[PDB]
């Protein structure tokens, strides 16, 4: 029912309000030049990761960075900080998705387990351009070549988000469209342990439809876009399937590192 | 255009049906359709193999289990030849499309180097359900059990690919549907090496427009079919990255056999 | 490039088995293996070796233990005699080997000077077992006890071999191994005034990155086979020092046999 | 996987340094003086030779030089004293090789036994440069030609130590790479007394793997600098015997010259 899915739509649309601060707006009006109430703080090297450390929020090893605890470990044991930051929003979202918190509870999990991270290099795009990306609430801007050009492993971390980013931007999906595609994802139904499945289908069809309308109206011209917009779930995988890879790399390989519960349980190889 | 759409779903049905020799109808009716005709014969145990090996119309090597390759190591080495057949069948089928042939050749080297795969995956479908497969123009039927019993590289190989046709033919798709499906994995455009994307998405699209109406006329009474059969090329996508590293793998697992060379690059690898 | 390498195998393999009669698949097929065919005749005691030549395919002397000569001298020296044949067999295969001959022959010889006795030694391992060994075209077996019963300096000097053996026997190597394997030491590089070792090394380094990716294909469980293996040129580059320790401590004994000359020469002493 | 083994090198490697005193790297510090720091104090003759007992500790006579006992012997023990001290360090290593210790008493023993010379070869090289070798900590230095002179046996007693250093040398390998061909050298598998060898076998695989890898890794242009390094194993063991053999002589040459207790136990020809 239209009347049903405007609202539908118009009712995630809230939700994802209410639970990401960084809105796909607000981060795009930080990475133009127009506006400058305060705009990015960029970090290029170290002479300014370490300038952006007082001008920017960095509870973290102030000074040197080398002989205590190297850089890209500060810089890699952030991302997982904003980490537990994500699935506490993305869970929060789901919470909120139309009979989403009926299902089996033991399928909640999986489907958060697995579709945080997905959804998390889904958002992660807004948040950048082909110049570097924003760090912390987007009060920074830290270049995609600082990160190039890292320690030998998280060095290439970054590098291959970008493309996916660049592309995925370049739908132009506003935020309005964002929330119903990070709900799709949530109710996929193919994970392990997927006890039953046909409602969370039921439920992914409710916003499957929901969201195709919102593509067509939204963006009149975007001919495809749906098609478009529900193909680029494959980039989202092997972003994700890498990822993993990366991590299944650096822990046995950094075996002093500590690792959230949230993530902790999340983080499952394969 | 729909009118257009309607012929252009017809165009391709008419060619598909050409290139194709065991279609999904044939398929099925053989398979989990009863049409008690000409049944195939049955493969569920390393013997029960052995002893019907020699009563079907292979080419390359007789019944040798001993200094002479492994079940295994045969059957798949069986699979490489078929594929490599459809890959002519993809093509000449490819140059059927509104369009096509047109493109620039490298393109068209590329569009058919890479969806061939997704292509023949999708249709590998039309032979599958959750007990086994049709073999050899499906005059047999090799056994998930079975197979399931196999070398260790070797073993979980279909395991995961049995999974999806559960998921994809749980979609009762027909000849006619998969006939644009598959007119769209050609023309994905997103590869690497493409030097004109823009052509490559405009047919597609009108493929994608074509497809719709489609999956519509012949399922109204199941939505979002389109975009769950879409939300499909992430699983083939999924396998094809499998297939090339459960493949690879056995790149320097089976190098020795330098025994293959003008078998060994008649057929390469994909 | 593994096609080269791949090749230059079969290339020195065929060379070995043209070069070299004898193999291990036989000296094995006669040795412990059974294939029950030609039974080589054996020598358990001092009495059956009399009764041995007046049957073993030998060409010079007879059993003559009517003050004619004695025994392990006579043994002895039926080896040496052996190794001068060797040496033919080797001086050929080196030819097969990669602008082995391109070398100044102030470098070929010498290779084969040094090289020649460590040759000896490895594919003496294969005509052996903890239990004796192969004689006359393995047309014979000569007993690991008997031979310890042997004279003053004779009844002892195989046992190292055969201490030795064992070890290498038990990577379980066959002919098509050893062929790179024996290559790999001709062009040892590191011999005694040595002229213009680059190319010398340059090559070995070939053999060794041939013979290497033969163990890990033709041997696909047993890692550190490799390794495992040129932790042997060791033991050789040691037995043959006791062909030495035998030789000129000989001297003070089979010496005013002046009945020799042209013969004591046609096999000097290496 | 690389993941495990760029981790028990970089285990192996602290071992290393937190095991053995002065470094190659810090070695190669002080033989190429382009600093100032703190330069060797260099013994090229008895002239000079009576200095090193000014400005460094020589734990030896510095009046009279024959009778209350000589310069020969008064530098022998003087290197048999960091002999004990080489035992320590090794010793002390040994037990950080994962599964060291895991072994059965007897047969640990074993591996310090032997190879507990060849490691003492390999780390003198990294002490000594075509004009000599350092000694004393890394302070003081003693010419080649000076040692070149010494009493009728000892003389020579380095000149082949030298050669090998020399060319074992341009390897151009680090600590991070020697740590573990120190490894590898102690996990043995072909030692007189080797009750139980697949444990040490399997624990050497391990080490050897690891071994390729580094080597790769850091010497990406290094062609074969693994078999080539493996090769220097053989060499390693010349020197041993011959210092073996020649150590034999002073022995019964010099029979008040005690052998300190560790020494002893390790010390024993063939
Ligand atoms: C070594 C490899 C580094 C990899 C990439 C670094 C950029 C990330 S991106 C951004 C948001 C986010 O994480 N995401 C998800 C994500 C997951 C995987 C990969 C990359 C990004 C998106 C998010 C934002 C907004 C809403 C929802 C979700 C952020 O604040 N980042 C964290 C860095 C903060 C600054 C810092 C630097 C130095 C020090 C110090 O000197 O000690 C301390 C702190
Ligand atoms: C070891 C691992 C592999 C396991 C999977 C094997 C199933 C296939 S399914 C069928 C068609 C096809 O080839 N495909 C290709 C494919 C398979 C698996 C994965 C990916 C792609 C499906 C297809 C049909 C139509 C069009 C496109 C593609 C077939 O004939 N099969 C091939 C085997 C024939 C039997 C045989 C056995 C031994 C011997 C002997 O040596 O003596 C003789 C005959
Ligand atoms: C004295 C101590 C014992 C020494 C070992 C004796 C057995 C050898 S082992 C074998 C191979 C070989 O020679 N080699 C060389 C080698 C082995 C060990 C050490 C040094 C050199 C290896 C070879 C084989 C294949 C290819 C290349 C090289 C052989 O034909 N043998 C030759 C002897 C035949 C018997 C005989 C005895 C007496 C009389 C009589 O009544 O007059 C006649 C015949
Ligand atoms: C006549 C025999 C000559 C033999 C070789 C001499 C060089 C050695 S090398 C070095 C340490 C070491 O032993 N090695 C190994 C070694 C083994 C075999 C041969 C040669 C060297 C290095 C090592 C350290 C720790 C671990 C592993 C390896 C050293 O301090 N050396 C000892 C001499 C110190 C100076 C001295 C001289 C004279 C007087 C006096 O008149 O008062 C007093 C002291």
């Amino acid at each position: 029912e239209s009347a049903d899915l405007r609202a539908l739509a118009k009712h995630l649309y809230d939700s994802y309000i209410k639970s990401f601060p960084l809105t796909k707006a607000k981060a795009r009006a930080i990475l133009t030049g127009k506006t400058t109430d305060k705009s990015p703080f960029v970090i290029y090297d170290m002479n300014s990761l370490m300038m952006g450390e007082d001008k920017i929020k960095f509870k973290h090893i102030t000074p040197l960075q080398e002989q205590s605890k190297e850089v890209a470990i500060r810089i890699f044991q952030g991302c997982q900080f904003r980490s537990v930051e994500a699935v506490q929003e993305i869970t929060e979202y789901a919470k909120s998705i139309p009979g989403f918190v009926n299902l089996d509870l033991n399928d909640q999990v999986t489907l958060l387990k697995y579709g945080v991270h997905e959804i998390i290099y889904t958002m992660l795009a807004s948040l950048m351009n082909k110049d570097g990306v924003l760090i912390s609430e987007g009060q920074g801007f830290m270049t995609r070549e600082f990160l190039k050009s890292l320690r030998k492993p998280f060095g290439d971390f970054m590098e291959p988000k970008f493309e996916f980013a660049v592309k995925f931007n370049a739908l132009e999906l506003d935020d309005s469209d964002l929330a119903i595609f990070i709900a799709v994802i949530i109710l996929s139904g193919d994970r392990p342990g997927l006890l039953n499945v046909k409602p969370i289908e039921d439920i992914q069809d409710n916003l499957l439809q929901a969201l195709e309308l919102q593509l067509k109206l939204n963006h009149p011209e975007s001919s495809q876009l749906f098609a478009k917009l529900l193909q680029k779930m494959t980039d989202l995988r092997q972003i994700v399937t890498e990822h993993v890879q990366l991590l299944q790399v650096i822990k046995k390989t950094e075996t002093d590192m500590s690792l959230h519960p949230l993530l902790q349980e999340i983080y499952k190889d394969l």
